[PDB]
């Protein structure tokens, strides 16, 4: 089936659910006021995510993975990228 | 094989361990006096989870899916109801 | 594909991202100053992982299945070891 993955942060709370589904990935947030599609939108057959604060920034680590390829996308306040992971 | 989910909280701490098997998900809890069978026991391929804390009360969601539906299945202090997230 | 889950600490952060892959489970560390191969490796087809603090020490529990049997590996600061989670 699909395969999804969350995390949340705060107490309203903010809630991010990444799900792969035929080979891509997207994103549905929860921000108290409703579920949407958020901008992450990238190829992959699994996804996990992590979540952590510094002060009041949220920054976000999607792992996803087709084949034996994994990507690194990070959202740090503007917008996604790939980060530097590697599984080697 | 089968597929699973695990969030915790506090420093005891509680664990919660959700396993999709042979497609329904089934929950394992741990809160410092040994595992026992949670409440929690519904459809699904795939589970994912998150918690959060606001003051001493814990919030879970759990995001269950089979074929391509994805249900959210929401504890927040008495009992196990599905929440309002949608896939789109 | 490969399968991963991921968890994070503090404010560097420190991130752990465990991959499923052709039955082995491994493990990839994140401490501020590049990736490395950690030391968790052991059989698993799915993966997931949570973390917890209790004052300045990390705690981590892997949830590693190959077919119907899950194994729980523990990281209390000294080495990974099985727990006792049983699925029941
Ligand atoms: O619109 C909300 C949003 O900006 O929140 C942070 C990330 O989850 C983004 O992908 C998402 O679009
Ligand atoms: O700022 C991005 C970055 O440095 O964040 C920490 C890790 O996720 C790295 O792989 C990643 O490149
Ligand atoms: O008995 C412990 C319990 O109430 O804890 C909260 C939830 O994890 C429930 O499903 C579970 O049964
Ligand atoms: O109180 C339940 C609820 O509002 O909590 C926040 C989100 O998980 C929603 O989908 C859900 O319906
Ligand atoms: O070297 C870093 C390390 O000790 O950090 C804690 C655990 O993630 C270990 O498996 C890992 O090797
Ligand atoms: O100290 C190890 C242990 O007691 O930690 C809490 C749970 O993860 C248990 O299954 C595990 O045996």
């Amino acid at each position: 089936s699909v395969q999804t993955a969350a995390t949340s942060w705060g107490t309203v709370p903010s809630i991010r659910v990444y799900t792969a589904n035929n080979g891509r990935i997207t994103e549905r947030c929860w921000d108290g006021r409703g579920w949407y599609t958020g901008a992450f939108n990238e190829p992959g057959d699994n996804v996990s995510v992590t979540s952590w604060l510094v002060g009041s920034a949220i920054h976000i680590r999607v792992y996803a993975s087709t084949g034996t390829t994994t990507t690194e996308w990070c959202w740090d306040g503007n917008g996604w990228t790939r980060g530097a992971y590697t599984a080697t």
